[PDB]
């Protein structure tokens, strides 16, 4: 299939399958999608959300979140590990104060510059919250188009990353980018698991080369050796 047919299916997919009512899904702003976003990289949703909430009250805005003391922010992140994560957000937050006049910024390369922010973490805030037409690429995602393609390699090699990031962008619409990068990580969350992906719910099933060749445990290529 080609690259507007696999948005067009995802799209129709998540219109009656996806997770539209999460709390950061909800009145979207760059803060709130930044805040989930760093919080989800590495814990599951169902964990997340009683901190997003905490979160969202304590510090309804990212310039309440700055002026906080550190100490406070990591007595909040507790249970949800990977502090580092808490201490780039903190930092974050003061740069977003220092920077940009406690307003998120709202260009790519501004997010992209904060403190615990990656290429995709970046993607993801802009297109999600502004409907600003760019990809995304964790690990999730990175599994969907690797199966959905046959992109074997180990993508901490810098030549499959680049292979995985130009899928992505062929993939990716402008119009709906924001229901579209949200339903990627959703399949890549609860459908396209990296055991056993529920094939049969997937609505890539019908043009993905693991599917027809039930080769899912190839892709993506794990580290070598
Ligand atoms: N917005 C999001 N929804 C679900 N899983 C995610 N993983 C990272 N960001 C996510
Ligand atoms: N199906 C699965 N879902 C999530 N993590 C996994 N690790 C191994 N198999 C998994
Ligand atoms: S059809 Fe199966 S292997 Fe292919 S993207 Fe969907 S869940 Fe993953």
């Amino acid at each position: 299939m080609q690259a507007s047919q696999f948005s067009a299916q995802v799209l129709d997919w998540y219109d009656k399958y996806g997770r539209k009512t999460l709390p950061w899904q909800i009145d979207k702003t760059p803060y709130k999608v930044w805040l989930s976003e760093v919080m989800l990289q590495q814990t599951q949703v169902a964990t997340v959300i009683p901190y997003f909430e905490r979160f969202m009250a304590r510090f309804p805005t990212v310039t309440d979140l700055a002026n906080a003391p550190l100490d406070e922010v990591l007595h909040l992140w507790t249970g949800l590990g990977y502090y580092a994560r808490a201490r780039n957000l903190h930092k974050a937050a003061q740069q977003v104060a220092t920077l940009h006049g406690g307003k998120f910024p709202e260009t790519f390369e501004e997010v992209a510059a904060l403190p615990g922010v990656g290429r995709s973490t970046a993607g993801a805030i802009l297109s999600l919250s502004l409907g600003k037409h760019f990809p995304i690429l964790n690990g999730n995602v990175k599994r969907v188009l690797a199966r959905c393609y046959a992109v074997s390699g180990w993508p901490g090699k810098k030549e499959v990353e680049n292979k995985l990031w130009s899928l992505s962008e062929q993939v990716t619409p402008a119009v709906g980018v924001e229901r579209f990068n949200q339903a990627m990580m959703d399949l890549g969350a609860m459908i396209c698991t990296r055991s056993k992906p529920k094939c049969s719910l997937c609505p890539l099933q019908n043009g993905c080369i693991a599917a027809a060749n039930n080769s899912w445990a190839l892709y993506p290529g794990k580290k070598p050796k």
